[PDB]
This record gives structure tokens, C-alpha cells and sequence, in this order.
């Protein structure tokens, strides 16, 4: 019964054997993870044998657990039901973290591209991408701007992932009445898409913030309205809405937006 190592070169020879080729396996542990993630960001969706999903499971559960992991008590910076967290979301186990997606809804085919939608499907595992495909075959295209749909997150903390489309700003543009509407849109549906399967907590990622180019005080400033105005205005099994922020600049935003 395979070591961390072993389980590590048999993934990554198992999706190398999938392509018909064969790289050197790489020296450092931290080197073979990286080409794992890669095989995976790659790997369109389909059949795959269960031996492998039983032992991805393993790998990445076991990754999962030697994070260091956060429970929404633990977030002290917070206004009522709202929360402003600084950290990675892959390591936070609210009941659903927020995908921010593309219209394919399959993730990132990048290897190694940090946007979010990358490196929720590299710790979740393969079985995101799947069953993302399948809610496409069954509604028999792409999905459009401000919808949310709900998945397993498989071996992420969270029990669901919710994924959900933004609005994308053309390079030089401003911003106009129809981008922001489909931004509120992305919030409001992620919103009622947890109050129906009646979840305590939800984090959103900054949708549509980086690849898509919206601009990110005013990103914040339509988040925080948006999901002010549907707490105020609905009863909710929600009471932790976390705004789980990446970088410096958008703490700094949302920090000043809501304490400061
Ligand atoms: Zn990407």
C-alpha cells in the first residue's frame, strides 16, 4: 500500500501513460506535484479508471489535511453576517466556496496558471471538472454570465463548490450599467443558489477581478452592496458571508470599504 511518493509517480504515470508519452520524472518533490497539476489542468474530461480516482482521493485529502486549515469561527474580522478573510480558499471549509468560472465551465486547460478557477480544480481533483461536464451535456451548451451552479468539492474542505460566470471588461474600457448589472447578477445568484440547498456559510472569491479585467474597487464596492442588499431583504439560512481575498490590494479595498 503506496507511500505519498509512490502515489505521487503513479498518478503522474498514470496520466503520462493517458497522453502516449513519458517525461523524466523531476527530482524534487515540489518539481513532480507541479507536473501532476499540470497532467491534471490539461486532462479533458472522461473516463478514467477508479483505481487512480481512489488514489488521487488519497493524495489529495492527505494534502488537503496538512494545510493549515481555517473554520469560519475562526475568521475574527467580521460586520454582522459578513467576514473579510485574507488567505487561500482551497483551505477554508465554509459549506461553498465560489468558483469564479469560465463559460465552458471545465476549469483552467493551463498548466500552472494561478488564476482561482486553476487552483480550485488542481485540489479538488479531476471529479469537478466531470461533473462540471456533465451539467453542460444536460443542459446542452455553455453557460452564460451570471448564473451559479452547484458541485461536490470532492477533496477541498468545503462541502460544495459553486461556479458562476462574470462579466469580462475589454482592455482601456470603463466599466458601464450592463457590466455592473451582471456582476450583481453573479452575487445575487450564488446568494440564492446557497439559500435554497440552505447553507450557513458561503465565500466568494473576487469574480471577475485579474483574468477578466473589472477593476477592483469597484468590484468590492457591487460585491459588498449586493450582498448587504440581499441579506437585508431576504430570510436566509446564511449567517457567514466571507469575502476571501488574495492579494494585499484587495484586503486593503474591502477592509476600508467595511471597517474603515
Ligand atoms: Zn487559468
Amino acid at each position: 500500500p503506496m507511500n505519498n511518493d509512490e502515489q505521487l509517480e503513479f498518478l503522474i504515470n498514470y496520466l503520462l501513460d493517458e497522453r502516449s508519452e513519458s517525461i523524466d520524472i523531476p527530482k524534487t518533490f515540489s518539481e513532480k506535484r507541479n507536473l501532476l497539476r499540470s497532467l491534471m489542468n490539461m486532462r479533458h474530461p472522461s473516463n478514467i479508471s477508479e483505481e487512480f480516482l481512489r488514489i488521487q482521493d488519497e493524495f489529495l485529502s492527505r494534502e488537503t489535511a496538512n494545510k493549515n486549515l481555517t473554520s469560519v469561527e475562526d475568521i475574527s474580522l467580521s460586520s454582522g453576517k459578513i467576514m473579510l478573510w485574507q488567505g487561500d480558499i482551497t483551505t477554508l471549509s465554509a459549506d461553498a466556496i465560489v468558483n469564479a468560472a469560465n463559460s465552458k465551465l471545465l476549469g483552467c486547460f493551463i498548466p500552472m496558471h494561478n488564476c482561482i478557477d486553476n487552483i480550485i480544480h488542481s485540489a479538488s481533483g479531476l471529479q469537478l471538472r466531470e461533473e462540471c461536464n456533465r451539467m453542460i451535456m444536460l443542459q446542452g451548451g455553455d453557460e452564460d454570465v451570471g448564473k451559479a451552479k452547484i458541485t461536490n468539492a470532492y477533496n477541498l474542505p468545503s462541502k460544495y463548490v459553486v461556479h458562476t460566470v462574470g462579466p469580462s471588461i475589454e482592455r482601456g474600457m470603463r466599466v458601464s450599467s450592463d457590466d455592473v448589472k451582471k456582476l450583481e447578477r453573479c452575487y445575487n445568484s450564488c446568494l440564492e443558489l446557497a439559500s435554497e440547498y440552505k447553507l450557513n456559510s458561503i465565500a466568494f472569491c473576487c469574480i471577475s477581478t485579474g483574468v477578466f479585467n473589472f477593476p477592483q474597487k469597484k468590484a468590492a464596492e457591487i460585491a459588498i452592496r449586493t450582498v448587504k442588499d440581499f441579506l437585508n431583504s431576504n430570510e436566509t439560512s446564511l449567517n457567514h458571508i466571507i469575502f476571501d481575498v488574495f492579494t494585499d490590494k484587495d484586503y486593503d479595498i474591502y477592509k476600508k470599504l467595511l471597517f474603515g
